[PDB]
């Protein structure tokens, strides 16, 4: 099977949360977590982590620090969401200059080796369809419009498969990769569901954009 | 105090929730209530209430049954979502041919003739800006343009009584309005929802929109 992205990057956002009943509050991303795969060898060739410092609400809940796995030092080093968008795509632009790595849905002329395309990959819409989208307009913070458009991998792995996974564990087990200890979360999030889809991969799934908010 | 609305619509969802340690971001709405309140003679002239049949969890969780008072039996008898929005539009149909009741963007100045303006209203921008907004888009339903624009009560209690109110009930022991028991849900909720807006009306707030998409 012939990939169309030579590259995809993973993105498993953790932001505060509560369950407290019918109050409702703004969520606030704390975690800004980024894998690059290698759609060719399987490997993890860069990473990207930083934790964001909320500012609506500085302080995680109990529910939170225990869902996530993350202490309230590591948010309250974090630098806000704006900083970190700006530290994200300063990455996102290493990354090119080192693998030559453009954001495009194909090349209308033949194909030279030296360019990679590369899409970004998350479990459901939710990470940059919901949690960035309604947070940057919220804060009137310019979104990188090249987080316009990912490959939801849940989809991606319901029509494939031919089953409905029950979250991204479900779908890990089902396959037959176990891990120990608690759910994963930020970049091991993100690093996990980088193996659904090298796994997905090497079954012969082609990897496809599937949403778009152009 | 001269009202710029002649009537409210207060809304308060009900929806899929857990508490079982693992991450849920798509929540469905299971119970659809709303009341019409004259914001003139302080009653409630017309309800609204449909409970809504969960598909990507059509089970409901203990934690859910138990928080919003709603058992499975009744959102296995209730329609889907997008039937939900129809019977809605119905019921705002109805109560135009009744009430002559509009809905208009940027209104600055209250009608002084046969129409009545009206706007919806409820507790935060969870409602009707987070939960209907989501899942429409998820689901691609066509969701009702006139809940585009709506009324946070929370905002305007805070800004209006220059105080921060603990939740809903915090809120009305604030104004003197006292409930005993459990957290009311549902049409329970939208009811004193609007029990809080029509004290603020007495108190002088004048309610204006304070969210449009």
């Amino acid at each position: 099977s012939k990939q169309l992205f030579d590259y995809l990057i993973v993105i498993d956002f953790e932001s505060t949360c509560w369950n407290d009943g019918k109050h409702h509050h703004s969520q606030e991303i704390i975690e800004f977590p980024a894998v690059l795969l290698n759609t060719s060898t399987g490997q993890i060739d860069s990473e990207f982590q930083a934790y964001v410092q909320p500012q609506e609400h500085p302080i995680l809940s109990e529910f939170c620090m225990e869902l996530t796995g993350i202490k309230q030092a590591q948010v309250d080093e974090g630098v806000p969401l704006k900083i970190c968008l700006s530290q994200f795509c300063k990455w996102i632009h290493k990354i090119q200059q080192q693998k030559n790595i453009i954001f495009a849905t194909g090349i209308s002329e033949p194909s030279a080796s030296e360019v990679k395309l590369c899409a970004f990959v998350t479990w459901s819409d939710w990470d940059l369809g919901v949690c960035l989208e309604y947070e940057c307009k919220r804060k009137q913070l310019l979104k990188p419009v090249f987080l316009n458009s990912w490959i939801d991998l849940r989809a991606t792995y319901k029509l494939f498969y031919r089953r409905k996974p029950k979250g991204l564990s479900g779908a890990l087990q089902e396959v037959g990769i176990e891990f120990s200890g608690r759910e994963a979360s930020g970049l091991d999030a993100s690093r996990n569901t980088a193996l659904l889809a090298w796994k997905m991969i090497r079954d012969g799934c082609v990897m496809k954009i599937t949403r778009s908010l152009n």
